[PDB]
């Protein structure tokens, strides 16, 4: 890829979700591979998006259509927000907070990329079917090249990380362990 | 018992074109979902209620195709000459609406959005192909845009049956309503 | 007026002919046309694209904004030639079509998405009316980071007043303000 | 007698931050904006309803600013410490919404729209400095998005009267109700 070009954007690495990444991956090898992606974009002065999603004590923010399967509105514990140590999260690092699954609905996500001439997104995070593949469909429809850090996502169940890894990404993305993305930039 | 408000309700047909019902493969065939969305359809004009028939592609010169780099892209052939038609069993008529899309969500650079909200409408009922493709980019979008969605599940199919499933036990009731076009009838 | 030629796109609002009676000043209709007219063959002579955005509803308003407003305009019958391009225009079939329901031709069109996945980067502007739907238009292209060229001889508004406060006040904190005959020469 | 809905109301305070008050040229000093926008703002807070306090600016690096060329651009300047800071009289509690925006328009890359429509609220009631400039940009964008707006006359200002006249004259009353903010006091 042009790394002069690309950003990575990390989803959702924040203690309050890491519980749920129940495969393949475990979250702190997400968090350390996404830490060590984070570090070679920093080497070379691309932007490093960390987003984060949540809503305040009364859940204004948040989506309250009816649905089959809703989320309880709980109290969020006192660390829902914090970036894990190993993350490496640094003052240059872009923060981006988010109210839902995908990561530009509400907020800077598409004007930071577009005003730092980014064409290449490699993404990352938990979880790989629910807010990354939603920010990912997006990505893609904006006309943003997509990559894909498979060893750097996990969802509920290996099956599905697997079911989107095997037949959506593939039609938007290229999917690529953290390696072969070192490699590329 | 499912319950909708007609009058702020709306159906959004995606892709049923001639040229998309080979890409359907299961649980319920292309033709099924044809039939299946045509009297969806009847039963929205039948009560004075938007019906929106989206379609999907490109010009001959694919100037408004997505053409980044991704492992498995589709190949850039003359489209067949039925690509866009309407099966005859969706019952087009003039008063629906028709929204062209150039790429799988139904949002991005349509009027979809601005007719919904124009129209008082707070209320989706989603059918089409694909499942898990179109189909779902549509659902994603809709629900963050803080629409009510109901999914017609037997007037959905994917590639195949478990694709077309994995969504609808794993995605959909997360952002929607799932139903059948049995309830949804019966319903309105 | 430096452009980079081949990522540069035409946009003409609204030159259609239920509109061209609201060309007040200080330009008239003819005056608009005429230069959309040659800017546009110009576009066509360098196979660069051109898009031909007209504004307008279906008999039942449907799709227009209906919030309470101080001066709403009526909801009347469109006169039949309401959407027809001006023959000067000399449309071909290779223009691109944009349908627009208020002011900006950007809230539900495909024009954000026809510029970008063709590679356009910089928008000559032009048509009716200078402080209103041309107006709405390139406030949106510029926030989006286009580079904006306004071409000031193809614009006109209700009066010349409000086209010249516009186009002094406005225009030049988010496009560069040029006549057709310097951006001609530009191609 | 105007009517508003206190409960599916919000305000929007454009750029009211020390940085931007001595643009204001006229037709009201940036003391008379502030102190008015104040007297809305608490209006609002009594009735449990969102201040949205919308702020402009960069980082020192100027990365998220616009950079295409114009006729007469801004310069790249550091900005004063005081740059953002809420004057005293706008009553900045922590329930009041920051918005950070980069360019005029209080929409593009904000939570503005995100907020407004999953807090119930259909009507804004506009103010702040620029009226023919973040103000207007605001406006056009909140009115094409369905919103219905109030545009507070009396507590905005431009670089110059006349440029905030032209506005209110000839822009706002076919995309808002124009109004005084005594006449949205007593609405309220």
């Amino acid at each position: 890829l042009n790394a002069k070009t690309t950003a990575l954007v990390v989803i959702d690495l924040q203690e309050g979700i890491l519980p749920f990444a129940g495969g393949p991956h475990t979250a702190d090898e997400v968090v350390n591979r996404a830490g060590k992606l984070a570090a070679k974009f920093r080497a070379s002065g691309q932007p490093v998006f960390l987003v984060r999603v949540g809503w305040s004590a009364d859940y204004a923010e948040a989506l309250k259509q009816p649905v089959d399967a809703p989320s309880p509105a709980k109290v969020l514990p006192e660390n829902w927000w914090q970036h894990p140590a190993a993350l490496g999260t640094t003052d240059s690092d872009i923060e981006i907070i988010k109210r839902q699954w995908g990561a530009f609905y509400g907020t800077d996500l598409e004007l930071q990329l577009r005003r730092r001439g980014i064409d290449t997104i490699v993404l990352c995070g938990i979880s790989t079917n629910i807010g990354v593949e939603s920010t990912a469909r997006n990505a893609w429809e904006l006309g943003f090249n997509l990559v894909i850090a498979e060893d750097a996502c996990s969802a509920a169940s290996a099956e599905q990380h697997n079911n989107s890894i095997n037949h959506i990404y593939p039609r938007i993305a290229r999917v690529r362990s953290v390696e072969e993305i070192l490699n590329a930039l």
